[PDB]
RNA sequence: GGCUGUCGUCAGCUCGUGUUGUGAAAUGUUGGGUUAAGUCCCGCAACGAGCGCAACCCUUAUCCUUUGUUGCCAGCGGUCC
């Protein structure tokens, strides 16, 4: 029917209450989130997310987690967009005034070698 | 006032921004290694920075350059030696 092949689900018992509309069954004690009715969600996201992502606006992709770090600054930095694949920093947004001097040193330091 | 002793030549002491907490405060600055060292790296709701330790000052250990007088005396002779 669907690609669900790719997937099966994930988790087990640690998982969180807050997750209970959607529950494709349970096996193995891992739970798996019921895509059959996720189909909304599978595109809302992206639905109303065309707008912002037509409307040309910076886009600001996070990939910290090392599982699939690299294998997504292409599909970000390299898509034409923005990434932080490696390892996330604090303050990048909220201290971001205090960041940009970190930042605007990697620039005005590539001229280095 | 200015000056100085004192721990202490100790590696400490802080601050701005963000964030957590009603608040007093906290974080950083804690931690894993490492160093003479808040030394360096790693990690981290922290990001950075200021005073301080590490440098430049002196001086000694070498080698060269030049300058050779009052300093020097090797090859040359002289020589009251
Ligand atoms: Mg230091």
């Amino acid at each position: 029917m669907l690609k669900a092949g790719v997937h099966f689900g994930h988790q087990t018992r640690y998982w969180n209450p807050k997750m209970k509309p959607f529950i494709f069954g349970a096996r193995n004690k891992v739970h798996i989130i019921n895509l059959e009715k996720t189909v909304p969600m599978f595109n809302e996201a992206l639905a109303e997310l065309n707008k912002i992502a037509s409307r040309k606006g910076k886009i600001l992709f996070v990939g910290t987690k090392r599982a699939a770090s690299e294998a997504v600054k292409d599909a970000a930095l390299s898509c034409d967009q923005f990434f932080v694949n490696h390892r996330w920093l604090g303050g990048m947004l909220t201290n971001w005034k205090t960041v940009r001097q970190s930042i605007k040193r990697l620039k005005d330091l590539e001229t280095q070698s």
